[PDB]
């Protein structure tokens, strides 16, 4: 499919396709992560890795990409998704 692998905004690495995540900041000011890739909204990846989930947050790096305050919640939502996903990954669930 030769899909394209997109930069770390935490990183700025390439990431491989299995490891891509993507987080959306809407028009109204909601951010959220975006497991399918197919939402409409300005677009910021990661790798799905508890370092770079918890450098997102030590860094506020998507309010850098966002030109926002994105809420620590939200942070800290993405640390916890990331720890879950990785978690399931390593035991071979997914």
């Amino acid at each position: 499919r030769k899909i394209p692998l997109r930069k770390s905004v935490v990183s700025n690495e390439v990431i491989d396709k299995r490891d891509l995540l993507r987080i959306v900041k809407n028009k109204e000011g909601q951010v959220f992560i975006d497991p399918t890739g197919k939402a409409n909204g300005r677009g910021a990846y990661i790798k799905l890795d508890n370092a770079e989930a918890l450098e997102a947050k030590k860094k506020k790096v998507f309010n850098r990409s966002f030109s926002m305050e994105v809420e620590e919640s939200f942070y800290d939502e993405l640390i916890a998704y990331v720890d879950h996903k990785v978690k399931r990954r390593e035991l071979g669930l997914e």
